[PDB]
């Protein structure tokens, strides 16, 4: 019940910042229906928690949370069972409501994403839609380029994605580099289907 | 009403620090009518609040809170929209009383203002005076430059203004190239008024 | 009583986590069974109350709780006083259940451990095992070559070990040079006996 | 009142952590009499309390409070005011108790030390000896050479100190290059009268 009661809190802390604000209702029930998706009535201190733990129960603990995630991703069947882990550990839950862009094309990206739940569109400049469903991925090839971002991606429904930040993601790299020539190899594919060529992916 | 409670708690306890200190009646007054101008009342706490939420909502928030500051900028007026939302979720709100000096000339800078309310005086060791008010900004050529305050910067009211560090503008400034050149051109002109010239700026 | 009340609300908090996550009650059991084992009943806010000291008190503090594991440890047989004393005040305890591994071959490492009280199998990738028990430490090559690990080591019984992160490694060994040849000594004839010689260590 | 409650829930805390580790009652005394010395009864939050106001306010309330450490200083008697500004909105209190070494001979260095009240000993290697009190200052040298400590420095009375790190003190002297030959030049001639000489001062 502690878990419940720091929802509450948390969130008449929020009511009382949009009421100072004067904030529209409509906009303040869009608040409120963030929170309901994201949090669902319950708020946990996550890194608190895993904190006291030692490696090993970490790793066993978010492996079992993560199980029907892992299933829906190509990129981890057939991986390393320790890829997979320390991808996992590095992880960031977050939640779109339809309509709000993920990514805008042009920009510095910091930040790749796993779609547990939900449809994205990639939009080009050039007006091509790509759709992607659960278990994909999206938002890489900034990472891999340096580069910026090369198309932007729209939530279509509401999403349920998992955030992967440019230092996690080049230290997991690090230790597994045969998987960066696996996100290079269909980087150069979905850039080549954009009508883009960038050679620093070779 | 935890806003509120808030506010009460921590002013106690500024109260308690200033007896502690035996800081004078007079000095006091000038401490308070510090708090009473800066948080009205409330303290809320920003960074957690905005914390809870997904980008999109971030910056849906303070675009809106920061509608009137944005009307009143020449900055801003003509600028991509973006870059707008950018810098303004790096700004930091501070409160100056009358007399204040903000910047000293001569001294290293680690940050830029922007006015939403007041005058300051911007003054060059050879005694000239230069006023602005509602809508400037000040403290970037230090930034632009890596070198000194070129002049110093002075509240002749009450001054509210917004800060950016010198991290948040150089990034900012690193997503937006072609707004280092809007801020590089107006800092040559301020600086050839003031008898100077620097060839880092051009 | 403070310090027990605050185990019994963090192990509830714990306890929320898990009935939330749908954990196996047997797993379930394993985490109470690491909680009893690491903490006792008991949390303290060490920290938080070293930070409160000066560095002469905070040296004696820690040199007189770490005396059984000082007395246990040939590495500190002979040594400087003070070159343990910089290495007891940088010291993480854990705590590992029988049949977990503490170490992986081929990862990337980042911290070293010292056993207090356990027995742990260090076990290459060609099936051979060496036994280590109380006063001897592992996970160090990989620290002086800025390699990969090069075995696995999996905690036999119940292990009480105190780690040591890279950069308090890197640093304690600027200070103490003459320590840094005492590793890389015992390092090339650990290396030997497994069939590895890494010339980064002469 | 919140102020010596504080005080008195953390002592505790202590107390508590004491008990547990099964320390002798006569360093038991020796920590309450260090509390006693360096706290008097009160725990403020000043960091928190400071972090409130503006930079005006918050350099005005710390040049109140060091008054009497400021008149007692050469450094400062003839230095610049924003100098003597920047160094104390820096400074850490400290307390030591009789006996105790505050610098060792032989070690990095990683912060120096401002004397309010008491007596230390500077105590070279080669057994000489000279005494430091009120208003001087001790541990630059190192900070200067990037090199170790050229002497050792040990309480002989309670002394009450301010320390300051070597990243403020490199800080507030790229802002005052002309401070920093003036540390130099007194460096210089206390590293002569020790039978030192250091060419990286001149
Ligand atoms: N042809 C494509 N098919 C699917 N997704 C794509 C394609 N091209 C680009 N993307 C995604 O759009 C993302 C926009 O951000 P990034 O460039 O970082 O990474 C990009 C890809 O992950
Ligand atoms: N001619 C000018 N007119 C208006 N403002 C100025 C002029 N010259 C300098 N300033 C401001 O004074 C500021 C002092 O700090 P900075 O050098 O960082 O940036 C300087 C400018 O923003
Ligand atoms: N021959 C050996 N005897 C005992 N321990 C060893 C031996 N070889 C390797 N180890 C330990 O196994 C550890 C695995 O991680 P590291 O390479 O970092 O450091 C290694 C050693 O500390
Ligand atoms: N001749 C001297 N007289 C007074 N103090 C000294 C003398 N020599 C060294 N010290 C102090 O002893 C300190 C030991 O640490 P540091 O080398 O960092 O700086 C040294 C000086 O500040």
């Amino acid at each position: 019940d502690s878990s419940r009661r720091q929802y509450q809190e948390k969130y008449k802390q929020v009511e009382q910042y949009m009421s100072f604000h004067k904030l529209p209702a409509d906009f303040r029930q869009k608040i409120h229906d963030y929170y309901e998706h994201r949090y669902q009535g319950k708020m946990f201190d996550e890194d608190s928690i895993l904190g006291e733990l030692n490696g090993p129960l970490r790793e066993e603990i978010v492996n079992f949370n993560c199980r029907k995630l892992v299933a829906s991703m190509p990129l981890f069947a057939n991986a390393d069972p320790n890829f997979v882990t320390a991808m996992l550990t590095k992880l960031k839950f977050e939640v779109f409501q339809p309509g709000d862009y993920i990514i805008r094309e042009g920009t510095i990206g910091k930040k790749m994403y796993f779609i547990q739940h939900g449809v994205v569109s990639v939009l080009t400049k050039g007006n091509k839609e790509m759709k992607l469903s659960d278990g994909s991925y999206f938002g890489e090839i900034c990472l891999l380029t340096r580069g910026r971002r090369t198309a932007s991606v729209r939530a279509d429904t509401y999403c349920r994605l998992y955030s992967l930040s440019v230092d996690n993601f080049n230290e997991v790299l690090e230790e597994y580099p045969m998987m960066r020539r696996a996100f290079e190899t269909v980087a150069i594919d979905r850039l080549d289907r954009i009508g883009k060529k960038n050679s620093i992916l070779l």
